[PDB]
């Protein structure tokens, strides 16, 4: 009669062993979840963490790739530097040797002059022989005139 | 009779008057000598004056042949002081390139640890999937279980 | 009493399929739960593969570039051997050159000193020469005087008997 | 007195004698001396012929020395040429090693900027995942208090009759 109960206790037994398999099983999802987000996060930070490095090189090849313009800017100015004297060199030296060409032909001027002067000392001898020949030739005259002249009479 | 010194007085007036004309001749060749050594002495001193001219542009070819050697001189050290430099400025550029080959490859040793991460966290998310699907087909089972184990009497 | 248990029998039979529209009630609904927890796993599966592909989507850009980057080195290592050569092959001419130059200087010293010798011996001709002037007047005053004698010498002498 | 006149003819032909005797003398004796100093000159001459001849002749040797020095300032001027030719040339090559390094460092900053903008997307793009984490977590925290709910919702509904 009464024991119509003991249907309702095993039917109540029913859902409090249903509710644990049940309640364990969505904690038991819920707990997975939060675990699944506690693994990636985990993989996620280190990965992230790459970043700094990554930045160092950048900045790195940055500060390298400026050193090298400071070069090439340290190059031209020495280029254009050593140029420039060459360049002075180069006229100091053609100023000296259109000088030399001057000097060079002043001494080809002064070589014909000597020649000139050379030539008429020889003019100026050969004159004074050809003077010294006809002298001779003068005086054997005046000399004969005298001795013609030392006759006396007749005829 | 005495006038036989009228021979005598003609006779010697043959010498006064031949003296003299052979004195004279005497005295215009030593006169003629004189006046050539007059002649030349002049013509060679003005010959011996170009001496110093012709010394002037030697002594001039002479500087200006020091000169050129001097601007020699300053162009070797030129040279060799702005190649200095010039290699100088090659050694640091290398050496930057040499810094940038090797940033260079830490970069791409980073690409591909970048990869190893990226590909694992993708097998991460497969296996935290493939484990929602297993956890899903357990929940079925116990929950069956349960309707299962909803019966009463007989058999 | 007969009846008195065909009471007992209905509420029975009432409780128990009242016990049973519950039991399938919350059956269903509970698999409706386990059912939306697994779609709600593989939707964010699905979500964080899209993103994951699109981030390692870079590997490929991050790869030109340093490819890029890597033969822009060579072109730099090019231009530095380029630049080697030049300088080199400038270097050598120019040691020619200053070679060519320094014989050359030689040579001019050569023809100078040989011109400042020439000079001087050309002056000690021409001091012979003015030399030989004052030797010959010398000769000649003394022969014109030496001569008046022998012409003076001989008039004195000539005029009548002398020893 | 015959006699007395041959004594004066044989004196006056002795003296005429004695007087021939010396004018034959001296002018013998005059044209050896004409004749000396045409000697003394001819030979003077002849001497200092010999000296100008020998003087005259260091012209040739004189135009040797600035011939040859001539042609060495030409060997200058030819190496100038060159010298200038080399630097000339060497300014040139350098010009373009110039901009061609130029062109190239430009073309690495612009890499090197690429890799800096792909650096920071690449970050915001894994934050965007750490986000979706916290999201999905979120919503996976509320979806089993949501069901927690409706699972004792009807746990303490299903005993009796509720309304």
């Amino acid at each position: 009669l009464q024991v119509i109960e003991e249907n309702n206790q095993r039917h109540k037994a029913m859902l409090d062993s249903m509710q644990e398999k049940f309640a364990t099983i969505i904690d038991s999802s819920l707990q997975s979840v939060e675990e699944h987000a506690k693994q990636m996060h985990k993989k996620l930070e280190q990965l992230g963490a790459m970043s700094l490095p990554d930045a160092e090189e950048l900045q790195n090849l940055q500060e390298e790739l400026a050193n090298e313009r400071a070069l090439a800017q340290q190059e031209d100015a020495l280029l254009e530097s050593m140029m420039m004297q060459m360049e002075q060199i180069k006229n100091l030296r053609s100023k000296n040797s259109i000088s030399m060409s001057v000097h060079l032909n002043k001494m080809e001027e002064s070589r014909l002059t000597r020649n000139h002067r050379i030539d008429d000392i020889k003019s100026g001898i050969q004159d004074y022989q050809k003077l010294g020949i006809e002298a001779s030739q003068s005086a054997q005259a005046e000399l004969t005139s005298q001795m013609e002249a030392g006759m006396l009479c007749l005829d």
